[PDB]
């Protein structure tokens, strides 16, 4: 565990993280994909051996000794708001189980279903609150990675609100 488990946010490519493991915003088929998934494929392509896994689940594959946790959020283009919400919460609960099982002291995590799987909606608050529900009972240092300056400010504010 971390000495004083924390949440932080950074605005940069998750493929350059400084944590003991990474969460991929995966697709169910283990394909290179786009966005975070493509950056993860470039950096850790070995981790895509038998990484296919259903929506709402996480599957870890080692790249050397570095764990890549493939977390499959719902594509809100395909799911109803209600079913999508249930699967998005479930994907994060499976991430918390994997982070715990691995015994890591830190994890780099993107906001699932906020990019090409958002169904064109802003899901910062929805995705971040499911991340907190899952990760609050873990003792790993969590570092959330984002792209956009306005998202960094909103994520930082949500973290600081609780402290
Ligand atoms: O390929 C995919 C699927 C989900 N999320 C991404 O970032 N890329
Ligand atoms: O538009 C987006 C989606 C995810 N993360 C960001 O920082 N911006
Ligand atoms: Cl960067
Ligand atoms: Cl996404």
């Amino acid at each position: 565990g971390a000495m004083a488990p924390s949440y932080r946010v950074k605005r940069m490519d998750i493929a350059k993280n400084d944590e003991e493991c990474v969460v991929n915003a995966a697709n169910p088929r283990g394909l290179p994909g786009d966005g975070v998934c493509k950056a993860v494929y470039k950096k850790w392509p070995e981790s895509f051996k038998n990484s296919a896994t259903p929506v709402g689940t996480a599957k870890t594959v080692m790249c050397g000794t570095y764990p890549v946790i493939h977390a499959v959020g719902p594509n809100f283009s395909n799911y109803t708001e209600s079913e999508g919400d249930r699967e998005l919460a479930a994907a994060y609960r499976e991430v918390a189980k994997e982070v715990t099982r691995l015994g890591v002291n830190s994890v780099a995590i993107p906001l699932l279903s906020t990019g090409v799987y958002s169904g064109g909606k802003d899901r910062l608050t929805q995705s971040l609150n499911h991340l907190f529900t899952a990760m609050d009972s873990t003792d790993a240092d969590v570092v959330i990675y984002c792209r956009d300056k306005e998202w960094e400010k909103k994520i930082s504010e949500a973290i600081q609100m609780r402290t």
